[PDB]
């Protein structure tokens, strides 16, 4: 085991509210691999009634008070994306996972990422923003001629490409990290090809 503790950095809670959202990216995958990159993530789900909102469910034990603190306010798509631990009870989707509605998303099945506990590729239980983006996912229905269209809707100039020549992954350079963050989000689940990206994530190397 790795756990056991009579509780942890936010309660065992398994939640995490937001608010302040642009209702323009806060409901695809582009939210779930936002706090899916800051660290561990259970669900999904986003709100409306009479004031713009959503909720993730996250590990809340060392990556939901990280990502609450460095999200809360950094306003990298043109929003300050408020956020906070929740303070109501859990999500519950009986259903197979949308609650028979779509404003919720068990997507907790992770269809476009591989992230675990430190011990392997990370040693931080999460990950900094970066204007360098690595990742696994090089299709041959998609590279560079449409690669091309993505970053150019992304938020910089640049998202230098460089991929491997015996494997199926690559790594992208954004003009700056706020785009960085928001373009390896925007294009995390943005392929369409038999690799379907496996992921996109910052390091410390560079393009």
């Amino acid at each position: 085991g790795r756990v056991g503790m009579p509780g942890v950095s936010a309660g065992g809670n398994t939640v995490l509210l937001v608010s302040n959202l642009n209702e323009e990216m806060v409901t695809p995958q582009s939210l779930f691999t936002l706090f899916g990159v800051y660290g561990d993530v259970q669900r999904v789900k986003i709100l409306y009634n009479k004031k713009d909102s959503a909720l993730i469910q996250m590990a809340d034990g060392n990556q939901s008070q990280l990502a609450m603190n460095h999200l809360n306010g950094q306003k990298m798509y043109g929003k300050i994306i408020r956020v906070t631990l929740s303070k109501h009870q859990t999500v519950q989707l009986p259903r197979e996972g949308l609650d028979d509605q779509g404003l919720t998303k068990d997507f907790g099945n992770s269809p476009l990422h591989r992230f675990k506990k430190p011990g392997s590729k990370n040693f931080q239980n999460i990950f900094p923003p970066s204007a360098t983006l690595h990742l696994s996912n090089i299709p041959p229905s998609v590279a560079e001629e449409d690669l091309r269209t993505l970053f150019a809707n992304t938020g910089g100039t640049v998202k230098a490409f460089k991929f491997f020549q015996d494997h199926k992954m690559a790594l992208l350079q954004m003009a700056t990290v706020e785009e960085a963050i928001q373009a390896l989000i925007d294009l995390h689940n943005y392929n369409l090809g038999e690799n379907h990206h496996l992921r996109v994530s910052f390091s410390k190397s560079t393009i």
